[PDB]
């Protein structure tokens, strides 16, 4: 499944995971694409943060959704 990923520049972004994939293994994904550390990043969905070690799958996240991006700050 696909999905787009918007950051705090604005900037949206398509990534290619599967509904079983791991906080870990999707931000790895993310890491290599932006190349942002994983432990300077946060991921949020339905006001939500996802834990390391759970599935997707555990986050009723379906295909073609807009994930929140936020890095370590938590803003301005």
């Amino acid at each position: 499944m696909q999905i787009f990923v918007k950051t705090l520049t604005g900037k949206t972004i398509t990534l290619e995971v599967e509904p079983s994939d791991t906080i870990e293994n999707v931000k790895a994904k993310i890491q290599d694409k932006e190349g942002i550390p994983p432990d300077q990043q946060r991921l949020i969905f339905a006001g939500k943060q996802l834990e390391d070690g759970r599935t997707l799958s555990d986050y009723n996240i379906q295909k073609e959704s807009t994930l929140h991006l936020v890095l370590r700050l938590r803003g301005g």
